[PDB]
């Protein structure tokens, strides 16, 4: 048992939500928090800005640091760093932006990461600027994922595409 609320059954082990990512984490602060993260990690907009901005910029701070000592991450990749306010860690993951020209392959592996933690918060990877279909995404999620994933969705009208398509 847990304490996430008012999310819908996708499979044994993907729920899925309309929620603020931001919102939800200050709620339940969850163990681990997902971002949605650039190579750079370079917080700007989207759910990366979003989160930061909850952060009073401790996430901007924190990344620049883990930056200048390892260096960009892969696509497809991650780190785990501080949750800060929102949750005990922030795993930030790295899925392709369409509008960079990535390959939407390296979603699954993006995904992957999920997997080394039993229990997450996350949005859809590759979704919203990240330029990617987010049902496509969230495909990808269920058939990656193992472990228990609660996923938000900002948009109420994607949430609903998203369920009623969901196969
Ligand atoms: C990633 C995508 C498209 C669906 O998960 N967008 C979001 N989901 C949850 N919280 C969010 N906060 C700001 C943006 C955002
Ligand atoms: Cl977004």
């Amino acid at each position: 048992v847990n304490s996430f609320s008012g999310y819908l059954k996708l499979t044994d082990n993907v729920y899925i939500k309309n929620a603020d990512i931001v919102e939800e984490a200050k709620k339940v602060k969850p163990t681990v928090v997902v971002n949605a993260a650039n190579v750079y990690l370079k917080h700007g907009g989207g759910v990366a800005g979003a989160l930061n901005k909850a952060t009073n910029n401790a996430m901007q701070v924190e990344s620049d640091d883990y930056i200048a000592t390892n260096g960009p991450l892969k696509v497809g990749g991650s780190c785990v760093l501080s949750g800060h306010n929102l949750a005990k860690h922030c795993l930030h993951v790295v899925g392709p932006n369409v509008n960079k020209g990535e390959d939407i392959q390296l979603l699954k592996s993006a995904y992957e990461n999920f997997n080394q933690h039993e229990v997450l918060l996350a949005p859809l990877l590759s979704a919203g600027i990240f330029g990617a279909d987010p049902i496509h995404s969230l495909r990808v999620c269920v058939d990656t994922v193992r472990t228990n994933v609660y996923l938000a969705v900002f948009d109420k009208n994607l949430y609903d595409k998203l369920v009623s398509s969901f196969l």
